[PDB]
C-alpha cells in the first residue's frame, strides 16, 4: 500500500508518471502516486502565462517563459526514447520548434499515458517533513480550488519543482533612481513591449543571448549587453552591442567599467536563478549553485541524507528531457526495490568521483560529454531505451558551430534524429521572419 | 519567562513592540520579545524597494510603494498620540508629507525606544504550528544572512504581516496576446517609465485615482480608467477619462462595455489585494475579503479559535497608525493578564454584534465613524492616551470634501494636529509641481 509524492507537473514530474506508467502497463506493480502542481495545467517551464510576480493565488508564478521563445537547441537532442517526433507529430517539423509546439509535445506523451489522473492541480507544496518514528513524509499542501490546507503521508517523495524560477535578482547603485523599467529575465513577456527602445541587458549567457534577440527581432532602437568575466563573443547584428560590466545608474543612464555610459530605457536583469526550495528543511533541503554536479545527490538524484526523498532535473541542462527520463526511471527503480542502494559512504565516495570529474571540465564540449556520460550511466541500469550518446554529443557540438558561425541564424539548420535516422527538413521560414510563435503557424506552411 | 514572537516589522510590529516597551518604562515587568522581519529594515510598506515580484533572496516583495506616493490622507488622522509629529521634526510641517517624510516618523519613535534590538531582520517566517500537548507556537523561520531555517517555541504569537501585499489579479480576455506590460498595482514603481504613453488603469479604488494621478503627474500622454461597479466620479485632468469595464484587448487595443474602444501601451490592474497568509494552517488562519470587520476576531484582534494567537491591522484602513497602536495596546495587556478574555461564547456573540453594525454602514462617514467608535472601544481599555476620535472623524469628513472639490489638488490643504492643537502650514510647493519625492527637499524650503 506504499505511497509515493511527486512535486510538480512539469517535465520532471510528467517524466516521473511516466516512469511509473510504462512499468505498470508491462506488467509491474507499482505504488500508489500523488503527484502536486501549482498551476492549472502542466508543462512546467512550458506552460506560458502572462502573469507576472506573484500568481491568482499568490504564489510565486513558476514560467520563466516569454512570447516568441523557441528550443535553444537541437530537438534532436531532447526527443524521447520511447515516444518520438514522428509519433507525436505524424511528419517531420525542423528543428527549434517553439514553446507551444514543445509543449505540445511533452503533454502527448503523457495524454498517451493517461496519468493526468494522478495530479492534483492548484495545489501548492507548502512543507514536507519527515517522521522519525513512522519513517514516512508528511506533506501539506494548500488547495486553492477550495482554498484549504490539508496533509497527507507518504513513504517516498520526488521532488521535480525545478531550478530556473527563483531569480537572482543582483543590486547595482542608483537602481532606486532610475527612471524606466527594471526587470529580471524572469518577468519578461512580450518583446513588443520593448519596440523602438534601449534596452540594457545585465548578463552574458543564454538568457542575455535570447532575450536580446527577441527585442532586435521585435524592433527595438538598441542593445546594450554587458558582462561580468568574458563577452559573449559573438558577431551581433550592427544596433548591438557589449560592454564590460554595469557600475551604476542614475535617473536615465547607465555607467560601465568602460568609462562609458549612455541613456537606457529599461533594464533586465539576465543574471540567473537560486535553487530555492521554501517547502524543505534543511534536513531535505538541496542548496548548491547551478552547476553539472551538484553535490549530496547519489547519482545525481538521491538525496544523500535521507533516501527517500529524491530531486529530478536539479542540474544544470545541455541535455534535458532525456536526462529527466533518465533520472526518473532510475528513482523508480530504487523506490519499486530494482536497484538497492549501497551504504552512506559508497553514495559519498561515488559522488565525490563525480565531483573530481566536474571539477576539470573546460570546454563546453567536455561539458556536455560528461552530462551524456553521466546519462549513459543511468539509462544502463534501468529498461529505459539505450540511444546514441555519442551521437547526441556531436549534435550538440553541430549546434555550437551553428551559433558561432551566425549567431542570428542557428535556428535555421538542421539535424538527424537520433531516435528515427530521419534528417530534418528545413522550416517554411526563416528564424528572423517568423513573427508568429503559434503551433498552428509552424505545423502549417505558409 | 513567558515568551512572544511578532511576525513583522511595519507599522504594526512596530507599534507591538512600542507597546511593550512602553509597559517596561513605566515598570511593568514583561515577557520576552522576538520579531521577525523578512526585510533588512523595518517600515513595512513605508519601506521602498525598486525591487518587484520576488526580493534577492526569493520571497515575494512586500512593499506595494512607487517613488512620488505621498500620504493619502491627512496626516494630522494618523498620528501616534504619544509621539507627535512636532516631537519628531521640532517644527511644523505641510499635512500630506511623502513616503520617506512619514517613514522617517514611525522609525523614528522605535529608534526612540531601543526596541530594534528585538528583531531579527531578513529572517522570513515559514510556520507556525500550535502544540496541543505543550501548549505552545513552533514558528520556523528561515535566516537569509546564514541561509539556516530554524525553529523556536512561544507562548504567545502576534501577527503583523499586513494585507496589502499579496496582489488580487484577475484575468482578461487576451491578456495572453497582448503587447505592452500587463502589471498589477503592486509592480508600480516610477511613473516616469509611462510618460508619453497611454496607460489603463483597471480598478476605481485608491490605487487606481493615485497611480493615475502619478502618472498624469510625470507626464503620461493619456489615461483610461475604467470601473466595475461605479465610477469614481471625480472631475478628472482633461486627458484622463473614466469608461465602463474592460471586456477584452488583442495585440494593441482595450475593449470596453461602453462598446468603445482604444490604442493602449500599458495595463495596470489596480484590483487589489488578498489576504495571504502562507505560513499559517486553517486552525491558525485568516479567510477574509478586505472590510472594517473581519470576523473570527474578538475586538478585532484576538483569535477566536486560539485565543493565543493575534492579528494586528487586518481591517481595512480609514484610521491607521494609531488604530495599530491601540490594537497592539489591547494585544499587549491581553498577553499580559491585564484584560482576561471572557468566555468563546461571549466573543463569539460580541463579534458578531460588531459585524451586524458593520452591515448597515453606507456612507463614507458612516465608515470611518464605525472605525472610530472601534477605537475608542480599545483606548478605553487601556492606558493608551485618549484623543478626540469625533475631532479625527471631523477631519476625514474635510479631507472628503476636498477631495470631491478638486481630485488634483486635495494634498494642497491643511488641518489641525489633534494631539497638539497646532494649525498645520501650507506647504512650500503646490502638489502638481512638487516633483521630488525626497524628504531632504520637503523638509528644507523652495
Ligand atoms: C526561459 C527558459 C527557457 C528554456 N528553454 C529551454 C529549451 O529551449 N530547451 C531545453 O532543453 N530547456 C530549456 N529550458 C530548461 C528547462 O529547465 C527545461 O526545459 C525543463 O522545463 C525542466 O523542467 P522541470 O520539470 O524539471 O522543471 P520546471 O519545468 O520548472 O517545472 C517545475 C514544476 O514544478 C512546479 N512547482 C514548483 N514549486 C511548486 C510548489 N511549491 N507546489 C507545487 N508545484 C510546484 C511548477 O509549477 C512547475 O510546473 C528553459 C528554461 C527557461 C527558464
Ligand atoms: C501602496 C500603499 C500606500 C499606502 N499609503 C497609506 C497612506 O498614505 N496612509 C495610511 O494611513 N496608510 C497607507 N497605506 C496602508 C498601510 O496598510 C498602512 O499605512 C501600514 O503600512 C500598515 O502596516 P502593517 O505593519 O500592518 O503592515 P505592513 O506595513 O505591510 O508591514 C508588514 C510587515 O510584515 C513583514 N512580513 C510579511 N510576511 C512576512 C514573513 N513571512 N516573514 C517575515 N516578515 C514578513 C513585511 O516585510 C512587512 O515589513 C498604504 C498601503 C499601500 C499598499
Ligand atoms: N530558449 C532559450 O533560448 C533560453 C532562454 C533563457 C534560458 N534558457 C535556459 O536557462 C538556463 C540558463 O538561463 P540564464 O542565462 O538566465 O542563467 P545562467 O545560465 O546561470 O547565467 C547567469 C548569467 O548571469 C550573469 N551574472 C550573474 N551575476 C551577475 C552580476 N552580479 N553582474 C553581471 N552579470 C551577472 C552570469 O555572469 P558570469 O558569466 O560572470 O557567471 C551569467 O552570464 C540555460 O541552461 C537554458 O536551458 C533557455
Ligand atoms: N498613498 C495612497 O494614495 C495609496 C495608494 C494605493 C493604496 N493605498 C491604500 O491601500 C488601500 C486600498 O488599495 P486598493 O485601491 O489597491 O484596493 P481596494 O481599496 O480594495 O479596491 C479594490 C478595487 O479594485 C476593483 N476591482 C476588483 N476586481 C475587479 C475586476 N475584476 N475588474 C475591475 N475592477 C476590479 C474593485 O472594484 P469594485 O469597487 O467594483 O469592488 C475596487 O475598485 C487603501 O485603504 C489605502 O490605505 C493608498
Amino acid at each position: 500500500a506504499t505511497r509515493i509524492a511527486i512535486l510538480g507537473a512539469g517535465p520532471s514530474g510528467m517524466a516521473q508518471l511516466r516512469a511509473f506508467q510504462s512499468a505498470q502497463e508491462k506488467g509491474a506493480e507499482i505504488p500508489e502516486l500523488v503527484c502536486f502542481e501549482k498551476q492549472a495545467d502542466w508543462g512546467g517551464q512550458w506552460n506560458y502565462t502572462w502573469r507576472t510576480g506573484l500568481d491568482e493565488n499568490g504564489e510565486p508564478v513558476h514560467s520563466s517563459m516569454y512570447r516568441y521563445l523557441w528550443s535553444s537547441g537541437p530537438k534532436e537532442c531532447l526527443e524521447f526514447a520511447d515516444y518520438t517526433f514522428d509519433e507525436h507529430f505524424g511528419k517531420p517539423i525542423a528543428s527549434y520548434p517553439p514553446r507551444e509546439v514543445l509543449w505540445d509535445y511533452i503533454k502527448g506523451r503523457v495524454e498517451k499515458a493517461g496519468v493526468r489522473k494522478y495530479i492534483r492541480f492548484n495545489t501548492a507544496v507548502r512543507h514536507v517533513e519527515f517522521n522519525e518514528d513512522s519513517q514516512t513524509f508528511t506533506v501539506t499542501v494548500q488547495d486553492h480550488t477550495t482554498d484549504t490546507i490539508y496533509s497527507a503521508a507518504f513513504d517516498y517523495v520526488v521532488c521535480c519543482t525545478g531550478h530556473f524560477s527563483t531569480p537572482y535578482v543582483p543590486e547595482f547603485e542608483g537602481f532606486e533612481k532610475f527612471g524606466g523599467r527594471i526587470l529580471h529575465a524572469h518577468d519578461f513577456r512580450d518583446a513588443l513591449e520593448f519596440k523602438d527602445k534601449t534596452v540594457l541587458l545585465v548578463g552574458s549567457s543564454y538568457s542575455a543571448e535570447d532575450i536580446g534577440s527577441q527585442c532586435y527581432k521585435y524592433g527595438a532602437k538598441k542593445l546594450i549587453s554587458c558582462y561580468r568575466t568574458a563577452p559573449m563573443g559573438y558577431k551581433w547584428p550592427e544596433n548591438w552591442d557589449e560592454r564590460p560590466n554595469l557600475v551604476r545608474v542614475d535617473t536615465e543612464n547607465a555607467y560601465f567599467a568602460d568609462g562609458s555610459s549612455e541613456k537606457v530605457d529599461a533594464i533586465i536583469l539576465c543574471t540567473g536563478y537560486i535553487h530555492h526550495f521554501p517547502f524543505l528543511n534543511d534536513d531535505l533541503r538541496l542548496v548548491t549553485n547551478n552547476r553539472l554536479w551538484p553535490l549530496n545527490l547519489y547519482k545525481g538524484v538521491v538525496w544523500e541524507d535521507n533516501p527517500k526523498f529524491f530531486y529530478i532535473g536539479m542540474q544544470d541542462q545541455w541535455y534535458s528531457f532525456n536526462m529527466f527520463d533518465a533520472q526518473a526511471w532510475y528513482a523508480r527503480d530504487v523506490i519499486m526495490g530494482r536497484l538497492p542502494l549501497p551504504s552512506k559512504e559508497e553514495m559519498k565516495a561515488d559522488s565525490m568521483a563525480w565531483r573530481e570529474k566536474e571539477l576539470t571540465l573546460v570546454t563546453a564540449e567536455e561539458m556536455y560529454t560528461y552530462q551524456g556520460d553521466y546519462i549513459q550511466n543511468l539509462i544502463d541500469m534501468t529498461d529505459y531505451p539505450s540511444f546514441d550518446i555519442p551521437a547526441t554529443n556531436k549534435t550538440f557540438l553541430e549546434w555550437k558551430h551553428h551559433k558561432k558561425e551566425n549567431i542570428m541564424t542557428f535556428r535555421d539548420h538542421s539535424y538527424r534524429s537520433l531516435m528515427t535516422g530521419t534528417m530534418a527538413p528545413k522550416h517554411h521560414t526563416p528564424w528572423i521572419d517568423a513573427l508568429d510563435d503559434s503551433l498552428e503557424a509552424y505545423l502549417s506552411d505558409k
